[PDB]
């Protein structure tokens, strides 16, 4: 289950479709359906925050997974 040249593809194209969209959202991205995808993949959802930091794929959670003290 390897060999997915589509998939580096596609997770800048939803980048992009939210970027379209408006923001560089998960959510964003949800909206922006429908969107590029070839394939559903639980793959490709570890695959794009991978390409996120290596690659640099700019895109939010929306989650405030930033977070301290619930002051801000």
């Amino acid at each position: 289950g390897s060999h997915m040249p589509q998939i580096e593809r596609r997770i800048k194209k939803l980048i992009s479709l939210g970027k379209k969209k408006g923001y560089i959202t998960y959510e964003d991205i949800d909206k922006a359906f429908p969107p590029d995808f070839e394939g559903f993949d639980t793959n490709l959802i570890e695959r794009i925050h991978e390409e996120l930091e290596k690659h640099g794929i700019n895109i939010v959670e929306n989650e405030p997974e930033e977070e301290e003290i619930s002051a801000g």
